[PDB]
Parts: C-alpha cells; structure tokens; sequence
C-alpha cells in the first residue's frame, strides 16, 4: 500500500500528525506548498521531526542525503529494507497512513446523485462503483446486473464511518476495502460486488478539449494525476538482475532498474554475465525499447541490444551534457567516421539539422558478416528544457510525426529504442504521446482514449514511465494539439 502519502497536508499539519499519532520512526510524504512539484518525506526520530526535500523535475525522484528513485513508492520501499542508509541515521519503520480519500479512483467527492446516476448508467457494467460527497455524509452507488444502480447512505458519526450497520471504520477506504471483500447483500439476493472503480477518464479523442478545460479549472489535473500516483504501489515487480554485483555498474542510478519480466536480455554472448542492459520492453495494449543514456561500460551493450532487436529507429531526448552533467555518453561516431563497439561496427552516413533535432543515419553491422548490414535512423531532440516541459507541443509532435513514418516506411523495423538520462521520465512522456496519437491514427477522430490507463499500462514494462504533473499535463496537451490540427 501507498498510505504513508498525504495530498493535501501542509507541513505545519505534518509535524502535529506525526508528533501526536506517531512514534519514533514514523513517517510520512507530502506534496510541497513552499516550492510546489517537489516533495517532502516527513520522520519522527528523537521527538523530533525531520523534513526531508524530495526533487523532480522530470527524470527521477532525488531524495536529499538519499538515492535517485523511480517512484515515491519504491523510494520508501527502499528505505523500509535498507536501515542506516538515511541520514546520523532517519529510520522509516511506521508509516503514518492518511485516511483522505482524494487520490482513491473511486472517490469522487462534489458530484450530485444525478451525476452519479448519469456515470453509472452510461459508463458503467456490472461492479462499477464510486462514492461520492453527499452534510459530512457519502454515498456510494454501485450498478449490478449484466441491471440497475443501488444508493448506500455512508455516515459520519464522530469521526467514524459506516452504512448503517455493523462495523465502523476510521477511513472511507477502510470501508470500501472490508466492503469489498465483504460484499453487502440485498434483501432478496443481489450482492453489492464492489468490483472495480467506474472509469471516468476514458473519453472520446474528439472531447479532449471539453476535458483538457475541465481538467484545468481549480486542479483537476492535480487531483487525476494524483489518483494515477496512488495507483504505482501495484507495480512494485521484481528488479533483481539489475541489482546483481555483476550488473551494478551497467546502471546509470543504482536504484532505477529495469522489471526482470520486461527487461531486454541480450544473447550475444561472450563467455559470464553478459545479457543484461538498463532497458525495457514497452508494448501497447509498433513496439519500444525504453532505456537510460549509455555509460562509456555500455556503449557496447547498447549496440548488441539495437542489432539483436531488429530496431531501426532510436529517438534520443536528452542533449549528452546537461547542466554540466553526463546524461548521455556519445555512443554514434562523428559524421562520416567508422567505428566498431565491440562485435559490432557504426557507420555515421549523414547527419541533417532540423529546428528542434538532429537527425544520424546510422549503419549497424556485425564484423566479420557485411550481409547483416543495416541502417539505424537516429532522432536526437535537442530542445528539450532542462526542467519541465517545453511549453508547446508542436515541436515534439512534428518530431514523433517523423519518428513515425520512419519506422511504418521499414519493413519488419523491431521496436524504436527512446532513451533520456534515466529513461523514465522523458522517455515515457515521449512513448505515452506516440501511443495516444498512434491510436487516433489509425481509429480516426471517433476513438476511445484515457491517458491514465496508457500510463499505468506503460508503468507496469517500466518503472516510474511519465515523472511528473507537469509531463501528464504535456501529455493531454500534445493530444490535444494533434486533434486540432487534423
Ligand atoms: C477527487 C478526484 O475525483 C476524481 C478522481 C480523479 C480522476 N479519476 C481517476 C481515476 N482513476 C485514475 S487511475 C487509472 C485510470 C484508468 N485506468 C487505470 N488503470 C488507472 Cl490506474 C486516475 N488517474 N484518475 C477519478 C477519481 C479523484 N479521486
């Protein structure tokens, strides 16, 4: 579970919670008020609380005196199984877990009954549940059958709930949680299966405007990319080949591995430890391979996984050096250059300059085998910002648009390989994007997106894919640019 976050506390609130509801060691995390986009990991130790500053503006999680993070999650994850590696040393032993409802996908707080009833009649089926804000009060509506809508009464009766009955809970989700597993059951036979949360977030591509709107007003886009935050404690898999002594420093940050059941494993085998690389498998529902900038120890690696998986296509995201740091090493020769990376040889045939990139046409081959020659297309953007996003999509679109027909032009083209410093932040924004404007392609105008589902669905090959709000609301904003110009 993820209830050691807190969406709507300020600090101030932070320190009486954990000072009178904790004990030594426990903690909690916050979204930050003084430097909104940041986070705060609040600790009790010695009486005393401690306040921790979290950073992201796009790539990873940066905990202060602290590793480099995926997702909050796995963060905390880290910290609750590694003693003594916060510092003098801050122990995570108690999670303070928060009973607000906002981020649960269920609750939706201001919405009338009618409203509900809309929701539940014409974008639900059997299961689908929400609760909702009825004076302190809620309700939760339910539609069974394969059918009709049924209205529970939720009390608040000193700081507690319940439906009428039986147990009272310190939480909504504690309710809904036992209800869950204990189904209520009607009268005369019907059970009240609380099955899954209504989806709300799926729309029309031809409505992205009416939402983008709606999501804007005082925010919506906050409150969605919270619940979808919320959702990232499921998709804690297993990373253990990268966290083998032999594959430490094939990563660049020692703690963003790659999921072993979509991680990329090399077969071009030179005998002890020799198939593994910081990269993904990510496939929708085209394929991509989702992975960090090189290291100068993997540049090798790199080109075996390009040669081994057919692709033809790379896309870049990253400059090499970004405010002064190494992001990327230079893993293609200068232009017109030959060299060889190992068992295999790059060609550098021909760059050409656009506004926003730069594109290589590379050639890939194995030595000593002219026959398994083939080119490599490289996309480098260059105009990302080194913080944030940029603020109109154009450029980006222009971009994936090329991307595209590039690799529907190849004939049997492997994945695109999409690569940034860490590769999940700008790499899942751009792979989101490519997505949501492949389905709107191909389904024209009249089609069925939801930007949250795709993210989670990409979140499962890849941990952490699309950092921050401010990418999410990129996302919905280079959607919807691609629709207004159709
Ligand atoms: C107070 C707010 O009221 C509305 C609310 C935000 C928007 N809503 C919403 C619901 N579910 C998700 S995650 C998701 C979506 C779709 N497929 C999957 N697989 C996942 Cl994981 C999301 N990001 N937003 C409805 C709940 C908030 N509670």
């Amino acid at each position: 579970s993820r209830r050691w976050f807190h969406p709507n506390i300020t600090g101030v609130e932070a320190e009486n919670l954990l000072l009178t509801r904790g004990v030594d060691g426990s903690f909690l995390a916050r979204p930050s008020k003084s430097n909104p986009g940041d986070f705060t990991l609040s600790v009790r130790r010695n009486g005393a609380v401690t306040h921790i500053k979290i950073q992201n503006t796009g790539d990873y999680y940066d905990l202060y005196g602290g590793e480099k993070f995926a997702t909050l999650a796995e963060l905390v994850q880290y910290y609750m199984e590694h003693h003594g590696q916060l510092k003098d040393v801050i122990e995570l032993k108690y999670p303070l877990n928060c009973a607000d409802p906002t981020s649960e996908r269920w609750f939706h707080g201001h919405l009338s009954g009618k409203e509900a009833e809309k929701l539940l009649t014409e974008k639900g089926k059997h299961g689908s549940f929400l609760v909702r804000e009825s004076p302190g009060d809620f309700v939760l509506s339910v539609r069974t059958g394969d059918s009709k809508v049924t209205h529970v009464m939720i009390r608040c009766q000193e700081l507690k709930y319940d439906v009428g009955g039986g147990e009272r809970f310190d939480s909504l989700t504690d309710l809904v949680e036992h209800y869950k597993k204990n189904p209520m059951v009607e009268t005369l036979g019907t059970v009240l299966q609380l099955k899954q949360p209504l989806n709300t977030t799926r729309i029309n591509a031809a409505e992205i405007e009416s939402r983008v709107r709606e999501l804007s007003k005082l925010q919506g886009f906050w409150e969605e990319f919270e619940t979808l935050q919320q959702q990232e404690c499921k998709l804690l898999y297993s990373r253990k080949e990268g966290q083998r002594q032999e594959n430490k420093n094939k990563n660049r940050y020692k703690n963003i591995l790659p999921f072993d059941h979509t991680r990329v494993v090399l077969h071009d085998g030179d005998p002890p430890v020799s198939d593994y690389i910081n990269a993904n498998i990510i496939m929708p529902e085209k394929s991509y391979i989702a992975t960090q900038g090189c290291l100068q120890n993997t540049v090798n690696d790199f080109w075996r996984m390009v040669f081994q998986e057919n692709s033809r296509v790379i896309v870049m995201t990253t400059k090499e050096v970004e405010r002064g740091k190494s992001k990327c090493v230079k893993y293609w020769p200068d232009e017109y250059a030959l060299k060889e990376y190992g068992v295999m040889r790059v060609r550098n045939v021909k760059e050409s300059a656009a506004h926003d990139y730069t594109l290589r046409e590379l050639k890939l081959s194995k030595v000593g085998q002219g026959n398994t020659e083939r080119t490599v297309w490289q996309y480098h953007f260059r105009t990302w910002p080194d913080h944030g996003v940029p603020s109109d999509p154009g450029g980006v679109l222009d971009f994936l648009e090329e991307v595209h027909h590039k690799q529907e032009s190849i004939m049997d083209a492997g994945p695109v390989v999409v690569h940034c410093s860490a590769g999940i932040g700008r790499t899942g924004t751009f792979i989101v994007i490519d997505i949501l404007i492949d389905i709107i392609r191909e389904k024209g105008v009249d089609c069925d997106i939801d930007v949250p589902k795709t993210i989670q669905m990409v979140r499962s090959q890849r941990s952490g894919m699309v950092q921050t709000e401010a990418q999410y609301r990129f996302i919905y904003m280079a959607v919807q640019h691609y629709i207004e110009t159709l």
